[PDB]
């Protein structure tokens, strides 16, 4: 090999989490790896960033950096811009304890860290295990995608959201290029009272699967395939443009007549 | 004949990410209260940059003020709307309005926006959710006026397609606002600045820098519209799929023998 791959590895479960550590070990067999991860579990962090306060880092013995109270996007931000010199080739996020599928991915901090590395030399990898058993399987899948990214460049798509079925590698049927599924709106809130009679509120479970069709990420994983979905950060709903414009004319907003 | 038909014709969950004490939400609450049934459910402090984050491993505590505003303690903007819609409000809201935010929410910044995230949690409602941000800190009244027009608009006719509208208002007196444009999100160069700062014990702490330079500010972007003095309205969705990359990724995989044997 003419060049080593330099990987900024991050996650969302925290620097000590089994996921990030199993993958770290796997990647280190053939790549330079720098972990920059949250100091504790930050699931549900989405693409949040720390703007109101400065961030404190702690470096471990194996060279791992943890950002205290830092979101996954903080980590990737500091890794790319300040802490890795030169900047990394690519960001790998994961392996996450649990799936990031369908319309849940906008809340995923795992995905968020991958999206913060979208402007690097290789497309970012978000890697989630559909469970907690086979981190080894997901590490193998990642190492394969990294191998694949260096045999031939991926020309389009700055983010690959990867979901790995929780099976031993031998039982994974393969890989499907998929689109994000969708859910019926979530509406469950679990209230619990405190000792003083005050009502406190837990955010309940996701909504029921709604678009879990054959071409979706929900289906692929259910059928034992690694789901790969190219993602972007553009949130424009382009198909709604005309309807919105016509509506405005229709109700006289922005126009005199 | 009055400017609005009815004093409390729609139920509005009003939120933000600047917090309940922010002048932007407060100015807007006043304005909306002329014609709407308004319930504020917002964070207890400034949560700018909170994106679509939520509190999952902890239950949430709410605090109610004398005027009836609810602040969710520790709560994210998504937390607030999620709680407001699903638990706190009787009767349920017809629409979520989020803002007015201090500062723009434009381009690829929208995914990092707590203002936008709050609207997005109201996307399943009767009316499309509105995210409203001011391009500055001066003319909250203008943004308020624009929001009231959009809302009177919804009373005259429903918006069919489009679940969330991201609205950016030029920081100008209303008379100087050239009008409105339906835009697409522009984009920026990644931010690259990291401002270091030493603590009293002499340890180096880091600040996230400002956003990157504009990259894509074409004629029909949200960036252009605002720069040119127009209110920008971009319809958004929560879906992150990059559909126009499907075939390239599939060919690529096949080409590199990942997922197949040969
Ligand atoms: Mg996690
Ligand atoms: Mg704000």
């Amino acid at each position: 090999g003419m060049a080593s791959m330099r990987i900024l590895l991050s996650n969302d479960d925290g620097v000590h989490a089994p996921g990030i550590q199993t993958l770290a070990k796997a990647l280190r067999e053939f790549a330079d790896v720098q972990v920059v991860a949250p100091d504790r579990n930050r699931s549900g962090a989405s693409n949040s960033l720390t703007l109101e306060s400065s961030l404190r880092t702690f470096t471990f013995d194996n060279g791992d950096i943890a950002v205290q109270m830092g979101t996954p996007t903080d980590c990737v931000y500091l890794g790319v811009n300040a802490l890795m010199r030169p900047r990394p080739d690519i960001v790998v996020s994961g392996i996450n304890a649990g799936p990031n599928l369908g319309d849940d991915v906008i809340y995923s901090g795992t995905v968020a860290a991958a999206m913060a590395g979208r402007h690097l030399g290789f497309p970012a990898l978000a890697v989630s295990l559909n469970g907690y058993q086979h981190y080894d399987t997901a590490a193998a899948v990642t190492c394969a995608l990294l191998r694949g990214l260096s045999r031939e460049p991926l020309r389009t798509g700055r983010i690959l959201n990867v979901n790995v079925p929780d099976l031993p590698l031998a039982q994974v049927k393969g890989i499907r290029v998929t689109r994000c599924g969708s859910r019926h709106p979530a509406d469950k809130v679990i209230p619990q009272e405190d000792p003083r009679g005050n009502t406190l509120y837990w955010i309940g479970p996701p909504g029921d699967k709604y678009d879990a069709g054959p071409d979706t990420d929900f289906a692929a994983v259910d059928e034992g395939y690694v789901s790969v979905t190219p993602l972007h950060v553009d949130l424009t709903a382009a198909s709604a443009h005309d309807v919105v414009s016509d509506w405005l004319d229709s109700v006289g907003v922005g126009t005199q007549w």
